[PDB]
């Protein structure tokens, strides 16, 4: 239960959740549809994820669950928005058959109006396993 990220001119690398717990942490306190209260989300920047395996951020990527369902994500959300990579949901780990290892968190709570929508909601890939550019 990796995350694959595949890089244009390099080796595809495998990235473990210990490989995303030793970059710099992020988080974020949000309500979400998913959820029965707010929530308290631990992960990586995927600008910060992206910039350190790809060396820059590309204009579209693709992120793929386990069940092969994909869905893109632009820069300029990223750099609006500044979604994580969570790998801890109220400090725990989050179970590989639930949502787990990792899920696509936007910060909705701090952008209500432009976030609580099914267009953004569809971005937030749970049972994240591949990243690839669009
Ligand atoms: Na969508």
């Amino acid at each position: 239960y990796n995350l694959q990220m595949d890089i244009p001119h390099a080796p595809t690398v495998v990235l473990t959740v210990q490989d995303l717990e030793q970059m710099e942490a992020t988080q974020y306190t949000t309500m979400l549809p998913w959820l029965s209260a707010p929530a308290t989300f631990t992960g990586v920047k995927l600008s910060t994820l992206l910039s350190q395996q790809y060396g820059f951020i590309p204009n579209r990527v693709t992120l793929r669950a386990l069940n092969d369902y994909a869905a893109d994500i632009d820069l300029s959300d990223i750099e609006k928005y500044q979604p994580i990579v969570a790998y801890r949901q109220d400090g725990k780990p989050m179970r590989v058959r639930d949502k787990g290892p990792f899920w696509l968190i936007y910060p909705q709570s701090s952008f209500p109006k432009e976030l609580n929508n099914e267009r953004y909601h569809s971005q937030m890939v749970w049972q994240l396993k591949q990243i690839h550019i669009a």
